[PDB]
């Protein structure tokens, strides 16, 4: 009958709905009652093929077809939770793609992002952090395109959706702003349950979410005060939920992983958008800097070359390249930001990432 | 028998009526069942043209009979809705808005904040800044310069006798709701004008609106219903500022034909802790901003926008390479002096007879 796949969500209660076309809570959507759950044993992220019934006031989705990706009888599936978290500097991503635009060799340099790594990219408004994160997404999809790279949009306006499923070959996902915060809450927490089937199933998954504050104000905004509402007009209980999402970053000694490059909005105006970054301090391992004054001088990407950096660089690099990558970091923090910067673009300008490297040593 | 003609509203509920007024909840409006509504394809804010009975007995009279709907038939309703269809950038087509030489209100719009189809522009002013004037400069020079966009003017909460004024001095719709009408009231007004347009644009026609005080539709949003959401916001309800931000996001072009221009204005400076914090909450949002002064209004000095913090967001589509460029260098220009400077040097070099005889000079 009516086939199309769909991301499967399990409402809290006892509702569960077939999202058509993801992953939204649309008007043709499928119910699924939790009888069908247990006998099928479905995950709250599987993507599912059934069939309905063409004349709960949705659709009874009798006859299942398919699981994400086995069958019925799949019931064979390692949790997320019970399972082990590695220390995920294992495997990297590398970015590198070409010389004469760069906008990743730097933030390879300075940033080396590995598979199942929790980055954080932190950045004023205009300051060019869409050009990289469809710059981040190009580079992944084309190095290995065995990631299975979606992107994640919160809150976002219907013009930039467009451009960004246009400049992006991966999955996106995304809530406009003329959407209620609980639509935005609903459509990350989606997101990353099948971020997580997906690793599961043993496949390296990267989240490119943008703008981990906005998510943070729609769980704010969604319900009202609680638990120690002084905190510059966010409460601590709305906290939860976005590290939740965040805290979904991690390895697996079996296989696969989970890469997330959450950005931070700072400098914002907004009291509250500082309040959850700060929250947030301590959390991701690889944190990237971008300046808003080093952008007004029309150079970019505009990465802070000092505090941006890599926990656990040792199992990322090979031992050579990471005494070189030592060696430059020193170099950088000798000088300020606004000249470091300018530094590391003249070398990287004449060099393709490893001629420098080359260069470093001499 | 009778024969109304009204754009239909489709409560959330089984019921339907036609608002012959219009768009205003009447004493006589012409119930339409769900039924009617299916088997003739009808969707909330069509035009309908059809009759109705006698009084014969449900205090208000069912329709009977249907004879167009939106200007079309009742076979024809096959359009595409509008969530459905993709919404580029919308900086493809601009929409001039200089028009004489006389008035310098145009003029500067045009060089500060370019519109153009399908843009979701606000207008942030305080009382007293010249916002009533610049809204029918605006709605003059679309109707003169682009008679294809099908112009609608809203009103939420305004004096009755504003109403009349802007209904002498605008050519385009004009719906309003003045200040003696229950919350409820101005929310229905302003739905149904919006879906009203969404339905026009799904016909591939072009529909610019003009909202005046998006700020009153948040507190009659605000008003409406009691608080349910994060009420510490700063005296307005969180749940209150989702319905405004669908209004306002309905502005989006389309790929297929069609654009759904929105100018809304936002009032700061109120003396209100409400319209503040609804601004605020309203940031990152629109692509096309106009920032008026007071200070500047005071001094006597018209239009009096505060250029610095105004502009077009992705402009580069708007305006031809040679035209960006030359636009880039005089904002370059108005940035490197402060608010009242800037304004009043662009006030001195605009009186030579045109924005393209300026652009010529500014390059010599
Ligand atoms: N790699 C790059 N090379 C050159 N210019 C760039 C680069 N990345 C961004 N820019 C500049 O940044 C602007 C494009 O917008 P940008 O990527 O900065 O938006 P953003 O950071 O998403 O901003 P916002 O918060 O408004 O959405 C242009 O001025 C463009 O020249
Ligand atoms: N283009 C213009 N040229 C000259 N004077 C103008 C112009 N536009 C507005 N004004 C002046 O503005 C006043 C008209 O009212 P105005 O447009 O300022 O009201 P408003 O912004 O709607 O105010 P309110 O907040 O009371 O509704 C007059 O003093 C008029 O001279
Ligand atoms: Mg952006
Ligand atoms: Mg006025």
């Amino acid at each position: 009958v009516v086939q199309p796949v769909a991301g499967i969500l399990d409402v809290l209660d006892n509702y569960a709905f077939v999202r058509t076309s993801g992953y939204l809570p649309g008007p043709h959507d499928v119910y699924v009652s939790m009888n069908m759950v247990r006998k099928n044993g479905m995950r709250r992220g599987d993507a599912v093929t059934g069939a309905v019934r063409v004349p709960q006031k949705f659709n009874p989705l009798v006859r299942l077809d398919s699981i994400n990706g086995g069958s019925v009888e799949d019931a064979k599936k390692r949790p997320e939770f019970g399972k082990l978290t590695p220390l995920y500097p294992n495997q990297r991503l590398r970015l590198e793609t070409s010389t004469e635009r760069l906008t990743t060799r730097v933030i390879d340099l300075i940033m080396p992002i590995g598979k199942g790594q929790r980055a954080l990219i932190v950045s004023p408004p205009k300051a060019g952090k869409t050009t990289i994160l469809q710059d981040i997404a190009n580079a992944i999809t084309r190095n290995n395109p065995e990631c299975h790279l979606m992107v994640v949009l919160v809150d976002e306006r219907p013009e930039e959706v467009t451009d960004m499923q246009r400049s992006v070959k991966g999955e996106v996902i995304a809530s406009t702003f003329d959407r209620p915060p609980s639509d935005h809450t609903s459509v990350a927490e989606l997101a990353i349950e099948r971020a997580k089937r997906l690793v599961e199933q043993g496949k390296d998954v990267v989240v490119l979410l943008d703008s981990i504050t906005r998510l943070g104000r729609a769980y704010n905004n969604a319900s009202p005060a609680s638990g120690r509402i002084l905190s510059g007009g966010v409460d601590s209980t709305a906290l939860y939920p976005p590290k939740r999402f965040l805290g979904a970053a991690r390895n697996i000694e079996e296989g696969g992983s989970l890469t997330i490059i959450a950005t931070a909005m700072v400098e914002t105006g907004s009291t509250g958008d500082t309040v959850i970054f700060e929250e947030f301090k301590g959390t991701g391992n690889a944190e990237l800097k971008l300046d808003r004054k080093i952008a007004e001088r029309r150079v970019f990407p505009a990465v802070d070359v000092n505090p941006s950096g890599t926990r656990k660089d040792e199992l990322l690099l090979s031992p050579d390249e990471f005494a070189i990558v030592h060696k430059l970091r020193r170099v950088l923090s000798g000088l300020d930001s606004h000249q470091a910067i300018d530094l590391l673009m003249s070398q990287l300008r004449k060099t393709k990432n490893n001629y420098e490297f080359l260069v470093q040593v001499s």
